[PDB]
């Protein structure tokens, strides 16, 4: 299989979600979906060592390096398209939740 299928990878359905934006951006959002990720394929979990912190960031990282021609094309012009997509980006990659995550103890 060829590597479109990446770290980051979008997942485009289509399906309108419910996330509040900002003003401007939940219009944007309300009017565009269709353009919009509504998954991403990573996967950060490994070990109980990795944390949601480490993962989140991460997920976003592997994003950014996956999907750069999107990023690119439409940065230059529409501005608020990518303050949007960031925000839902974020809001995949903190769903997207480890099993094994656990109360560890440290001195």
């Amino acid at each position: 299989r060829v590597a479109e299928n990446r770290p980051g990878a979008f997942i485009k359905q289509g399906r309108k979600l419910d996330i509040d934006f900002g003003a401007e951006g939940n219009r944007y959002y309300a009017a565009n979906y269709w353009q919009f990720p509504d998954g991403i394929y990573y996967e950060g979990c490994s070990e109980a060592n990795v944390t949601k912190e480490m993962l989140v960031t991460s997920c976003v990282n592997a994003t950014q390096a996956a999907n750069q021609a999107e990023f690119s094309r439409e940065k230059q012009d529409s501005k608020l398209h990518q303050r949007v997509l960031w925000r839902l980006i974020k809001e995949i990659c903190s769903a997207k939740h480890c099993d094994f995550w656990l109360e560890r103890g440290a001195a």
